[PDB]
């Protein structure tokens, strides 16, 4: 299930896709705050119908700052605690030229 409120340690990368995410909604990761959630959390056989797509966000903390962004996409290559933030969201927490940041904390929220 989706463990709302449970903090996890992991890593964050970012991506820049523009199109439709796995939730079936239009996304522009260069200009919108959102997150792609690792595949291990997805449950429904049709991704547009996943509960991750209905009112679920994440709160991501790094270096004393926390942001809150909606789940809009799936990261098939991400391990369990590796989130792929939009470029726009990632830049609010860390410099884009860092590329990957280990040691973030994140949790699903509603």
């Amino acid at each position: 299930d989706i463990p709302i409120g449970q903090k996890m340690t992991g890593k964050m990368t970012y991506y820049t896709d523009k199109g439709y995410g796995a939730c079936g909604t239009p996304i522009d990761a260069s200009s919108q705050d959102l997150v792609a959630i690792p595949a291990a959390w997805w449950t429904t056989p049709n991704p547009n119908n996943d509960p991750l797509c209905r009112g679920v966000s994440v709160e991501v903390s790094y270096n004393g700052r926390t942001i809150r962004v909606p789940v809009r996409d799936k990261c098939p290559s991400c391990d369990r605690t590796h989130i792929d933030l939009s470029q726009a969201a990632f830049a609010k927490l860390a410099p884009l030229d860092r590329g990957v940041v280990n040691g973030i904390t994140w949790k699903f929220v509603r």
